[PDB]
């Protein structure tokens, strides 16, 4: 097996989970220790369903920038014995572009799904169903409902979390390492 396929499969196995909030089905990225990230609009409560069991959420942090604008990410600390394989070193220090990215989705409805979204470019501002949102990137792929939380990936790097689309193109919140420090 090749190194690209090995990386995404290993991510799927060790770090990318099927979850459900009151808002419905999402892919969750497990970053390190008890720390995971979801799209903000998933609105995780005091518990979240994670693959086959209800998990207590110990804390939730909605990320905003300096201007107070939505970044569309929520950091959650889970009450579990597992520590996620630590993938922070695959997350760039700054929000970074990629060629030929792959979007890795893992939901009950869309399990272990690989979507070849193409190149990922800087986008910046996005209007997200009324909510202004900063620090996003774009791929010209017609992403759909159900794929939020999907992990944008390329050459052993974890660069974004899928957050929306307009029927023609798709948008991720960009990842930087310092959100997980
Ligand atoms: C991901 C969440 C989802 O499935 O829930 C809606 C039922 C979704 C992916 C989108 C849908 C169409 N194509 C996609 O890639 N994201 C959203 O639906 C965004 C929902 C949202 C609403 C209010 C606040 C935050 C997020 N909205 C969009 O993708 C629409 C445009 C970016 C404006």
């Amino acid at each position: 097996m090749g190194p690209s396929l090995d990386f995404a499969l290993s991510l799927l196995r060790r770090n990318v989970r099927q979850v459900q909030t009151d808002q419905g089905h999402f892919t969750m990225l497990g970053v390190r220790d008890r720390l995971a990230v979801l799209p903000r609009h998933s609105q995780p409560g005091k518990t979240i369903w994670i693959e086959h069991k209800l998990v207590n959420i110990l804390d939730a942090v909605e990320l905003v920038d300096e201007q107070g604008v939505n970044l569309e990410l929520t950091l959650i600390t889970l009450d579990t014995n597992e520590k996620f394989r630590d993938i922070t070193k695959f997350i760039p220090e700054n929000i970074s572009t990629a060629s030929d990215a792959t979007l890795v989705i893992n939901t009950e409805h869309m399990p272990s799904m690989f979507v070849p979204v193409g190149d990922v470019v800087q986008y910046g501002f996005l209007n997200l169903s009324g909510k202004p949102t900063h620090r996003t990137m774009m791929y010209n792929f017609p992403t759909k409902a159900g794929q939020c939380g999907g992990v944008v990936t390329s050459v052993g790097k974890v660069i974004g979390i899928h957050i929306g689309g307009n029927g023609r193109q798709g948008f991720c919140a960009g990842l930087k390492r310092s959100y997980f420090a």
